[PDB]
């Protein structure tokens, strides 16, 4: 392995992102002329407010994946008063500056982008390993527009806290219990948005919000693709194990061949040109 490196290694630039506990900052490696996603943290107040683990999990889990879909950890360094991790540089920001931007998608970039989030998912969950807080602003677009997960700190390794209001799954706020069907509800909730153009639980508050949840109050729009709003109910369901994609329902396998997904090819997704938004 090549030596540690440091921050004079680097020309820093604009913010790409900024956290409770972070700040992401574009920079330039000067031997190479890469560009890297630096996360930067303060120490300190990592420290003073307990957040070690997640910063700890965060690292051992974005070192742990291996896949086009995921925004990579390539290293790591730290001065007296600050840790670095070099992270994937997604050129193209947020899916939810695309939401935004063109309103809400059409059937076919709906199909493409959900079936990457679904593949995604399937080799995440196939490392016992849980996201938990999985949202368009996680969900990165690379230059080539290809998805990149990020965003791991709050993760859970299968052998405490609740992620964006709107996406939290009914189960986190009758137990404080998670698991895959956690992200799967999530997913529920991201398809409904690229389709709608909103997320399907919108109320004046938090607590609104988790009162619409856990009663499932939320319906479509006249104008939602059918067989889009067929997966999303079977995707937002209260019971968590009824919930298509997790282990009681037999996994991945009905979810991919669910017929929103007709025309799919699973296998190189990350190959295929990516439909214009
Ligand atoms: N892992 C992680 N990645 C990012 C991030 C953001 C933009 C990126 C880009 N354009 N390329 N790579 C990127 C990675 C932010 C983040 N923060 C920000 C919000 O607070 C939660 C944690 N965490």
């Amino acid at each position: 392995q090549p030596r540690k490196k440091r921050p004079e290694d680097f020309k820093f630039g604009k913010i790409l992102g900024e956290g409770s506990f972070s700040t992401v900052v574009l920079a330039r490696e000067l031997a190479t002329s890469r560009e890297y996603a630096i996360k930067i943290l303060e120490k300190r107040h990592i420290i003073k407010e307990n957040k070690v683990p997640y910063v700890t999990r965060e690292r051992d889990v974005m070192s742990r994946l291996d896949h086009p879909f995921f925004v990579k950890l390539y290293f790591t360094f730290q001065d007296d008063e600050k840790l670095y991790f070099g992270l994937s540089y997604a050129k193209n920001g947020e899916l939810l500056k695309y939401i935004r931007k063109i309103g809400s998608f059409d059937e076919t970039c709906t199909r493409f982008y959900t079936a990457e989030i679904v593949s995604a998912l399937e080799y995440l969950h196939g490392k016992g390993i849980i996201h938990r807080d999985l949202k368009p602003e996680n969900i990165l677009l690379n230059e080539d527009m290809h998805i990149q997960i990020t965003d791991f700190g709050t993760a859970k390794v299968l052998s405490s806290f609740v992620g964006t209001a709107q996406y939290v799954s009914p189960e986190l706020l009758t137990e404080k219990s998670a698991c895959k069907s956690s992200d799967l509800w999530a997913l529920g909730c991201i398809i409904y948005q690229l389709v709608a153009g909103l997320p399907p639980f919108r109320a004046g508050n938090e607590y609104l919000i988790f009162q619409k949840i856990i009663k499932l109050e939320y319906d479509f729009p006249e104008k939602f693709f059918p067989k889009a709003r067929d997966l999303v109910e079977k995707l937002l369901v209260l019971d968590a194990t009824k919930r298509l994609g997790c282990e009681e329902m037999e996994g991945y396998g009905p979810l991919k061949a669910h017929p929103f997904f007709e025309s799919v090819t699973w296998e190189n997704l990350h190959q295929q040109t990516p439909p214009k938004l």
